[PDB]
This record gives C-alpha cells, structure tokens and sequence, in this order.
C-alpha cells in the first residue's frame, strides 16, 4: 500500500499473538509476526508460542505436575495401597520426551494459526528497527548482520519477553538457567537453585522429586527469606514444609565463586566462605525485559535503565506508532496479564474501544510442593496505605493428612480487610487446590467484596476453600502502620 | 419457669451448632439427646451427626483413597516406574484409618460438653410427651424404660434423615451407605441401586478397591444419573464414569433380590436380567426421620413423606417447638443445617430474627472426577426469565495427554439473564472443582454478572482461569424455546 502492512509485531509470544492475531483475524489486518525459531529449544529456546508454552508456564506444569507424584505415591500407603515401595523410581527421560511432545504439540498448532489466518504471517529472524516505519529482519542478533526483509508497516507492537538474569561473578558459565533446565538430559543428583522467586523454588521441587536417591536440593537466597513480596506467614510455612520434604533452604547465602571440577560436578563457594559440590547449579535471580538488540534508538523509543520500554496506560511509547506490551514493559511480568494488553491495543488502536490494563488485584499462584494461591495486598502494605487494617487467619491440617502421614501439609488462609468498610484486600493461601481457589476469590476482589460477603456464603463441605467463609473474627490490626490488637 | 431452656433431639450437624450457640454465647440451659456417644453399629450416626460418622467426614476420606487408583496409574506418564503389578488397595487398612479419624472427632465432642457450662449431652432415643416435656428412653419402643424426662422452654427437632428402602422382596439382604462405611472386605461384584451423589460417590470408592476380576454396576431407573443436575454434565460424567470401568445400567431397577449358598446375592432386574452381586447396596433417597418422636401428642404437623412443616424461621404449627436440618426437607446439606442451627438461636434467644436463604447454596460431588455446581440449570433457568444464555467450555487438560487418561474433560457451563448479563448458575465437571465452586457462590451471593468473570485476569495455568475466559453464549432459551439467536 501506502505502508505495506498494518502491524508488525516483534514477538510472537502471550501479547504478541494475541494482539497479532485479533488484528488480523477479527480486524481483517495485514499483521506480520516475527520471531526467532518455530519450535522450541536451543538455541533461542523461546520460538513462536513464546516463553510460556516453550520454556515457561506450560512445561513447568507438566514438570510440577511429574513432581508431585513423589509425594501422592508416597501417601497412598495411609489410605491402604500397598506396592512394592523399593521398586518405585522416577525417569527423568522419560518426562522430558513427554514434555517435548506436548510442547511441540503447540509448536505445530501455531503454525496451522498462521495457515488459515487471511492476512496472519510468519516472519523468521532478527526483528530489528531502522525508524518507526521500518522493521528489519535480520539473520542474528548483530546488527551487521544480512538483512533477510525489511518490512514497511503503520503500526509496530514490540513483545519480546524477558531473559534470565545473571550475576556477575567468576563461574557464571558454569551456570545453566531454567531454559537450561527444561532440556537436562538427566536430572541432577545434587542441585543448586538460586534465587528466591517463584521459578527457583518451583524448580527446587521438580529436581526434588526425580533426584536419584541419596540426592540432595539445595536453594540458596541472599534475603531473611523467600519469595519477598508475598505474605510473610505464607513465606515462613512454605519454608517450612519445603524443608519438611527435603530442600535444604539455605537463606543469606549468596555463590561467590564456581569452578569446574574434575568429574564435572561444579565447585560452589558462598560468600559467607561456605563451599559444596554439585551436579548443576541453576541461576533465577532475575528476568531482564529483552529489549537490548531491537535498535529503539533508531526509532528514538525511550526505555527505563533496567531495559524496560516505557509505556503509557495504553502500552504506547513516546513515538506515537510503537506499542509495547508483556515482560519486556517490566509491570507485570505473567502470561494472563500480557495477553490482556494484547488485546487492549487491539480495542484501542483497531477497534476505537480504548481500554487500558488493569494491573491491580492481580491473582497468582507459585506451583512449589505445596503451591501458593495469592491476590491483592499483603498487610504490610495495606497497614501503610489504611488507617484501620485487620487481619484475619486460619491454620489447619486437611484431615487426609492425619491418615497420609504429610502431617506437616498445613493448609492455610490469609485476609487483610480495611477494617473501616471491612473490604477484602488481599486474600493469600498455602495448600493445594490454592491456585484453583484463588483464581474465583480475584473475580470477588474485583467485585469490592467485603468480609461480611465472604462469610455469609454458605460454604460447600467437605473442601478446603470452605475456610474462606468462616473467618468472622480479626486475628489482629494495624492502627495506622502499628501491629495493634483493637483498633 | 422450666429445668431447661432448650433441648436439641438429635446431636448432629444442626443440633450441635443450635446448643452450643444457645448454651455458650447466651447462657441458656441447653440438653443435648442422640443415640449414642460413637460412631458405628448399631445406629451409625451418633453423637457429631450423620456427616461426621457415617456421612461427609468418612465418605470424602474413602474417595481420597479411591483416587489413589487413577494417580498411580497416570504416575507412569510422567516417568515414575513401579512394580505395577504389585499394586494392591487393601480394604480394611482403609476402614480402620477411617474408624480412627471419626473416632478421635467423637471424642472432640466429649471435650466440648465437658467445658461448655450448661449444654449436656443425654444419651437415648427423645419423644416428645408434650410441647414442654422430653421423655429420654432405651430405644424407640414406646414402651421402653424411660431413663429420664426433660422440662424445657424450647424443643428443637434436629433428628436428620435415613436410608429409603425399595418395597421388593430381598429388600432385607440389601445395605445401604450406614453399613457400607463397617464392611469387612471390598466387594467384587457390588450393586448401587440409584442416581443420586451418594450412589454415583461409592460406586467409584467400590470400583477403586475391588478385587482385580471384579466389577461394579451403577443401576438406575431414569434416563439419565444425577437428576437435578445439568444434563450435559450428567451426559459427560457418565462416559467418564465407564471409562474408569463401571457398568452403568439406566432403565433398571431391582425387583427381586435373593441370597445364594455362598451368600452372594442374585438380583432380578425389572428388564427381566439377572446377576449376581456380593453387595447390593440401596442408595434411592434419604427421608426425613420424624416417625419416633410422638409428633402427634405435642400437636406438631408432618409433611406426607415425613417432613416436619417450619416455617421461614424453622418454627413449627406449635409455637415453641422448631426443627432443623434434614428433617425439615429444604436443603439436605451439612453447611445448610449447620446455617439454620445459627439462625434459630439468633431468633429465639438473641431475638435477631434470621431466616436461612437456600437458594444459592453451591454443592459438590466426590465422583471421581467430581462436580462442583451452583445456581440455576438452564431448563429452570429458562422457565423463569424469557432471555436465558448458556456460555460453555470443555478441554481435556494437557496433564491428562501425558497421564493417558484422556477421557477427562475439564468442563464449565455458566447459565445467565441474558438481559442484564447476571449469572444465574455454574456448572463444573472436573478435579478441584469442589474448591473452585466454593468461591464462585460467594461471586453469586454478591450478584456477579458475566462481565464481571471475563474481566477478571486468569491466573495460568489452571482449570479454574476458564470461568474468566467466556465471552460468547453458545445458544440461548428464548421465552423458554432454545434459540442460539436473539
Ligand atoms: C520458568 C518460567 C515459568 C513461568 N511460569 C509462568 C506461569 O505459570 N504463569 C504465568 O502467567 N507466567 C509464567 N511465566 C512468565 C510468562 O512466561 C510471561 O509472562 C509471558 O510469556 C510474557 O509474554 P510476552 O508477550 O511478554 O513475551 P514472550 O512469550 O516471552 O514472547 C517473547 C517472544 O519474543 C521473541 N523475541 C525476542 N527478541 C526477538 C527479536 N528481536 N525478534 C523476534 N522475536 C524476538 C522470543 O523468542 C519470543 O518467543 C514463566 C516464565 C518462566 C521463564
Ligand atoms: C452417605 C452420605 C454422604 C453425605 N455427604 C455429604 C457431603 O459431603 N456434604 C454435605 O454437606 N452433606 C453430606 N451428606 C448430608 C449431611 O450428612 C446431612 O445433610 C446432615 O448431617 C444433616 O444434618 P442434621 O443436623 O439435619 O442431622 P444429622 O447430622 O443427621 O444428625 C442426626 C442426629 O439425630 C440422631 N437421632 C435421630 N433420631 C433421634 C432420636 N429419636 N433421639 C435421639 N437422637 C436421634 C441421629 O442419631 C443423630 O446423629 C451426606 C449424607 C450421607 C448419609
């Protein structure tokens, strides 16, 4: 035309897609998608699909999901199963083949998207800018590279992700991060998980359950304690029966230095003067938004001193064509919430329906053996943002696991009202089914439910969740940032 | 002035909840009857109520090791290796675990009687001799010793409900779920006559512990299992029930059961077929047990089938005589009775009238996979508003590509006024949906409309984040004609 194409997005993962897609399909756009690879794997691991179905989310699932059959084998035994118990082994080898074919199911049905899709195209390579107007596809990340297509487009929606973050010091080579991690070709028998985010302690579990026998896992975290920014209960009990299993939780500990050894095994040396020996040794501290090689410069697209592009709450940059959504915007870096902006810019720019993401009140979950169900405001917030904040909690042990011998599996629940209007705002849970039960409680949260809400439903028994309709009494306060006890 | 102020016959999930209330937050006399003090033979239920003894608490522990049978077979997927073929469920091993966990929450209730000043617990059959007078005798004979007598203010009728039995003759060889819970061995060959949540919940725990040759038969009489359920629901399950292994039988009904010389039991169906069973078990209803109590010399109306008739407020025709629970015949679930023990002391002894609303009330069954429903189906749904739209998903979750049990469909079903967009009801089959349901009813209490689950953000990757993820009806009950165009 007047310019070739409508869109060009860079990226052809959660956002990417769906906004390709819509525009398209529902808009009858001429949309190009680039990416790097069709399939997932080495060497760029994400490929068409993203991070999410290549190297992420639904990988991680099926992996957690592997996992914790060491303990629900385990517990069949109270509930009068009897197998030969010394015969039971897990197969590394055997997950992974699944995973890669599950995987590479979605691969497939992708490109079937790109078939029957008018105006929908692949484009292989290097997205790459020339000037708001232009979008390079190049052979490799090096801007010398051969220049495969130079596409002339309106609109440019960039959603590249994230990448893992390193650390600087000596050994960091020897160091494999979770796209690694997905394409082991055999489990490690002693692994080191560093960080202490969600993708460390879910990794943690996975190489937890397929360890050979004498194995040991070890995570180690700079902080008091892991996954900061959740509840501090929550982050204590996870502690807790993370160690109960079998995880050697070793907090304020941070690798120094790693060398090879001779057999293989890498040779870690904490800061703290502490060393040990393992078979793998998994850096998570950190995603970066990868925004590094596109060349915004030469469009003049401003971006924040971690990367991130900045946007406004349209995902719009300071050039008025570039759009950019996901990871790589660094606000909410998950699946669900990508998708989302996707379709927003879809409604603004094609569908004059302008809507902007809503970033708050966000559920999540973290898959860890037992899993974490989390929305809306830990306390310690809440207590610095209302004047009156309660608190209430509940504890208890799922009767099952009197009989299973997991003694330890406590399921718990944590609600932090405005103690003013009592509305709820935040509800957080540790124990299974918490990543089912959370996903309805965040459709509450963005109703405005109160507490008088949550315990006049009748509750349906016997279930866990049913523990969210019986907390009438406050557990303690906060009188304006100070842990009170009557408000 | 009387010896007490209430006196709760029948120590369940009700009549707990009314006496501890009365006696602990208002400081009233309250007299606790039932049977007896622990689960078990003779009367099944006691002191804790039908859920805690032979009811919701021992049930849901048997389905939980029932599943064991799916989770070690879809464990091979996902490469854990074990001597298959070693793999035995062991029925008593599961019986008496199940005994100890009941047990040891029966003697939590002796520790509540003990502390709580003024409720007590008196142990036999209540009657009533008058509106003011409760007799305590050694068993339900009329003519029994009456071991004591108890003066009162308020009487409270929390008595639950019983097996139905079919007519036929063999009637006597059949059990119903009171025995089921006491059984010695699994059975084989087992039969569960009816197409109710208890029937359909130990027809899987039965197939899960049977004996490597055997089989379990769920027999009906309808068309269809699960009445009062969606009936694309009750269509999924029902596959997904044979795909486990169970012979589902529809149309049939005993009519004639006779013992064996090995005491096995030889059931003639209504079609003329035959069979022969270890266990036939009858699980055709649960009627509201009323018919001991001498309801007629305190004036007090019962209901054709049983039911005590209360009002609103659970009050009866005689003004200080209420009844709760199961009983009354609203809505047999433990929560609702529970609900209605807490409004009646509310009523009567705070003087804070409340009256229990039952009509969004969420329920689950622990079918393997289970349900968990709430609200209108869309054939009521339709009868009362004339734009009815029906949204529904179904996938078979990735875990189960891998597991091999492909025949586990996720699926949600979310009935609406089309009109104003509320959401009148949501249907789930598949795993967590319990869990899931439980904080969709709290949605619905507060008047969700379907906007409000799709603007929702999903939390990925879960069964649950589907709820968020309909946008468009599928068709539609336009003034009671389905349509799939307005
Ligand atoms: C181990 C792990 C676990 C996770 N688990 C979860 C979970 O359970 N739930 C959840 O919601 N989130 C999870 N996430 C995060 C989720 O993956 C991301 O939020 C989501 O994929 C981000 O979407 P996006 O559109 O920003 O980018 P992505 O899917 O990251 O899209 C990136 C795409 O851009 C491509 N690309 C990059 N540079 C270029 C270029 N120059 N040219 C062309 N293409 C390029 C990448 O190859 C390509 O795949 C997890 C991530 C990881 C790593
Ligand atoms: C097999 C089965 C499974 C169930 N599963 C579930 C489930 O998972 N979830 C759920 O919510 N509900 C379930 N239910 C139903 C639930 O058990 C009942 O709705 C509930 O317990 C009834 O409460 P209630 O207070 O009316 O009476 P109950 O709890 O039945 O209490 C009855 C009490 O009355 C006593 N009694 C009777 N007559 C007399 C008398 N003359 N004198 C003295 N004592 C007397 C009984 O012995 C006694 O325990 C299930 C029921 C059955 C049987």
């Amino acid at each position: 035309m007047s310019r070739a194409y409508d869109l060009v997005v860079i990226g052809a993962g959660s956002g990417g897609l769906e906004a390709g897609w819509n525009a398209a399909s529902l808009h009858k756009k001429r949309v190009a998608v680039i990416d790097l690879q069709k399939h997932h794997g080495p060497p760029h691991y994400a490929a068409l699909g993203g991070t999410c179905v290549n190297v992420g989310c639904v990988p991680k699932k099926l992996m957690v999901t592997g996992a914790n059959y060491m303990d629900t084998i385990r517990e069949s035994a109270g509930f009068g199963w009897e197998l030969d118990r010394e015969s039971v082994r897990p197969n590394w080898k055997a997950l992974i083949a699944a995973k890669n074919k599950a995987v590479s199911g979605i691969n497939d049905s992708y490109e079937g998207m790109f078939a029957d899709t008018e105006g929908l195209t692949f484009h292989q390579g290097f997205g790459a800018l020339q000037d708001n107007h232009t979008v390079l596809v190049r052979e490799s990340a090096d801007p010398n590279s051969a220049v495969l297509e130079t596409l002339d487009t309106e609109y440019i929606l960039l959603a590249t992700g994230s990448w893992p973050q390193h650390l600087g010091i000596e050994g960091d080579d020897l160091c494999i991060t979770s796209n690694e991690a997905f394409y082991l070709d055999e489990a490690p028998k002693r692994a080191l998980c560093v960080g202490g985010g969600y993708i460390s302690i879910e990794f943690a579990g996975i190489f937890n359950a397929y360890k050979a026998r004498g194995g040991q896992v070890d995570l180690a975290y700079r902080g008091d304690m892991i996954l900061r920014g959740f509840d501090s209960e929550l982050r204590k009990q996870l502690t807790e029966q993370l160690r109960a299993n079998g995880i050697n939780v070793r907090t304020h500990e941070n690798p120094a230095k790693v060398t090879k050894n001779a057999d293989g095994t890498r040779h870690v040396v904490f800061e703290s003067g502490a060393e040990a020996d393992y078979d793998v040794v998994m850096l998570a501290i950190g995603r970066v938004p990868r925004s590094q090689t596109l060349q915004l410069d030469k469009a003049g697209v401003e971006v924040a001193k971690n990367g991130a592009i900045k946007v406004d709450a349209y995902s719009k940059t300071n050039v008025d064509n570039i759009y950019a959504i996901g990871d790589v915007t660094d606000r909410v870096m998950l699946t669900p919430v990508a998708i989302n902006e996707g379709a927003a810019f879809v409604d603004t720019v094609f569908a004059n329906k302008p809507r902007a993401t809503d970033h708050t009140k966000v559920a999540c979950a973290v898959f860890s053996i037992p899993p974490m169900g989390v929305c809306g405001y830990v306390e310690e917030d809440a207590a610095k943002k209302y004047d009156q904040v309660a608190v209430y909690e509940s504890s208890f042990t799922p009767l099952m696991h009197n009989i299973s011998g997991s003694t330890y599996k406590k399921f718990m629940v944590r609600i932090v009202t405005n103690h003013a209007d009592g509305e709820v705002l935040g509800v957080h849970m540790l124990g299974d089914s918490s990543p089912e039960i959370i996903q309805s409680v965040a459709i509450c949260l963005k109703m405005g439910a109160k507490i008088s809400d949550f315990y006049n439903t009748i509750g349906v028994h016997p279930t866990s969740a049913e523990e969210l309709c019986s907390m009438r009494t406050p557990a303690y306060f906060y009188q304006k940032g100070k842990r009170v006890e009557k408000i």
